[PDB]
């Protein structure tokens, strides 16, 4: 039993609301909250904007010197940074950006970090700025993440469109 409330299932392992992950992170205060990031860590805008502004850019922060440190991520790739006032940890994943060209086949890799972790709340990976379709996105998800997870999904609109959808 977890504190994950009104979340549709759609699988054994996978849930979906519609809600906003800055919201629901500051309610459950979950483990493991995922972050839509890019490889520079750099969290301008959507989720990851949102998440770092919930953070008064204390994630921007640490992440800078995580930069400093190790250099940039890998597209398909993920560290685990503090959740700060959000959660336990941070896992930031980056989702290939359709925007940028990048390969989606690497939306498999990107959600195999998930795995590494029993529980997580997350939205889905290379949606909204991102550019790929968020249908396919949960299709992915589905079928990679045997762990258990909690999607957030911002849009009204599309949340009902991808459960209508789903298979
Ligand atoms: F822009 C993006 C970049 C990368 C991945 C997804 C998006 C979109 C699609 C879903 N998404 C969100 N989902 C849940 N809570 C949220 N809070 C603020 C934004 C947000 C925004």
């Amino acid at each position: 039993v977890n504190s994950f409330s009104g979340y549709l299932k759609l699988t054994d392992n996978v849930y979906i609301k519609n809600a906003d992950i800055v919201e629901e992170a500051k309610k459950v205060k979950p483990t493991v909250v995922v972050n839509a990031a890019n490889v520079y860590l750099k969290h301008g805008g959507g989720v990851a904007g949102a998440l770092n502004k919930a953070t008064n850019n204390a994630m921007q922060v640490e992440s800078d010197d995580y930069i400093a440190t190790n250099g940039p991520l890998k597209v398909g790739g993920s560290c685990v940074l503090s959740g700060h006032n959000l959660a336990k940890h941070c896992l930031h994943v980056v989702g290939p950006n359709v925007n940028k060209g990048e390969d989606i086949q690497l939306l498999k890799s990107a959600y195999e970090n998930f795995n590494q972790h029993e529980v997580l709340l997350a939205p889905l990976l290379s949606a909204g700025i991102f550019g790929a379709d968020p249908i396919h996105s949960l299709r992915v998800c589905v079928d990679t993440v045997r762990t258990n997870v909690y999607l957030a999904v911002f849009d009204k609109n599309l949340y009902d469109k991808l459960v209508s959808s789903f298979l």
